[PDB]
DNA sequence: CGGCAGTACTG
DNA sequence: CAGTAC
DNA sequence: GCCG
């Protein structure tokens, strides 16, 4: 795997520092890079060598630094700021500019945030479970979310299907996230079923809080009744049949991954969304794009001229 | 240099 | 409009 | 931050 973490962890210390501080840029390179570093067969030994990696001046320039020192100096002169920025990036629904906004009003501490922060609705959802939604949870109890869901959107109709896609789906054992996407396969019965099985969730309790609640997307809140059950996070999309394989490769993951897919769709002319493959709109445009059906996520890595990789091999 | 995904919700 | 989310 |  990583054969060069010792240079990875403080990169990933330096991207952490970046992603803190609004330089989403910064941060997408270093973690590009680190997920370079992890991925690479051989352990680095030069400047040439680790340059070589597509990796690039500045960035190998601190491969040798920790290549011939022991601790990068970059680190150093990270600023204070960045453990309370972090911290209340941590909070569901603060990013890096209510971070700020509270670092600069004096928040030192999620009690801070708790007592004399202003707060959003989703903002205080995420602060009450602060410490649940930073707590992965096993893939058994994901499927146990899955089912749950599945088992009550089939009581309004038994033709719908559903699928917890996302890391669950790519094999990973933790997932702070549940995102099920549940449709129909003639993709004409799925309209109006979203409203009535979040009521009946909410009523019997499986959902505990609601964030973005949205005709087509709803995001919450849910908790398997049982002792010591944690509260896990879930999404549940409701889309049509024909863009279900366009919508479940977005949604299984991994981000980086289709930001790949979405810069090689891109170099051959074709936007690849979470809703929809289309070709190249018209050019300032003067169109917009053609779709391209894809009823099968074989048929859109066909479209795009790449082999199927599986789920599994999706964390680029 | 300049692009790095486009989107819906919430406020 | 921006901020945060997928 | 890198790379076309
Ligand atoms: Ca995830
Ligand atoms: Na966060
Ligand atoms: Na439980």
């Amino acid at each position: 795997t990583n054969h060069n973490l010792h240079i990875t962890e403080k990169l990933e210390v330096l991207a952490k520092a970046y992603s803190v501080q609004g330089d989403k840029w910064r941060a997408l390179g270093y973690a590009k890079a680190i997920n370079a570093l992890k991925s690479f067969h051989k352990p680095v030994t030069s400047y040439q060598e680790a340059c070589s990696i597509p990796i690039g001046k500045r960035m190998a320039e601190k491969i040798i630094e920790i290549l011939e020192s022991g601790h990068l100096r970059k680190l150093d002169h990270i600023s204070e700021s960045v453990p309370v920025l972090e911290l209340f990036s941590n909070i569901w629904g603060a990013g890096t500019k209510t971070a700020q906004m509270w670092y600069q009003q004096g928040f030192r501490s999620l009690e801070d945030i708790r007592s004399q922060a202003s707060l959003t609705t989703q903002q205080a959802i995420g602060l009450k479970h602060y410490s649940d939604f930073l707590e992965r949870m096993p893939r058994e109890e994901a499927t146990e979310i899955e089912q749950t869901v599945q088992k009550a959107a089939q009581a309004f109709n038994s033709g719908l299907l559903c699928v917890a896609c996302g890391s669950y789906r790519r094999g990973k054992a933790t997932c702070g996230d549940v995102d099920v996407l549940i449709t129909h396969p003639d993709g004409r019965s799925h309209r109006g079923i979203f409203s009535r099985l979040l009521d009946s969730l909410r009523q019997e309790g499986f959902l505990t809080d609601d964030l973005v609640k949205g005709e087509t997307k709803y995001l919450g809140v849910c908790r398997l009744p049982g002792p010591g059950r944690r509260h896990r996070r879930l999404d549940i999309r409701v889309v049509p049949y024909s863009e279900f394989a366009c919508a479940l490769l977005y949604f299984t993951g991994s981000a980086h991954f289709n930001r790949s897919m979405r810069a090689l769709a891109k170099t051959k002319g074709m936007s690849l969304n979470e809703y929809a493959l289309s070709t190249a709109v018209v050019r300032a445009k003067v169109g917009p794009g053609r779709v391209l059906p894809t009823p099968t996520e074989k048929d859109v890595f066909r479209l795009l001229g790449l082999p199927y990789r599986e789920p599994a091999e999706r964390d680029w």
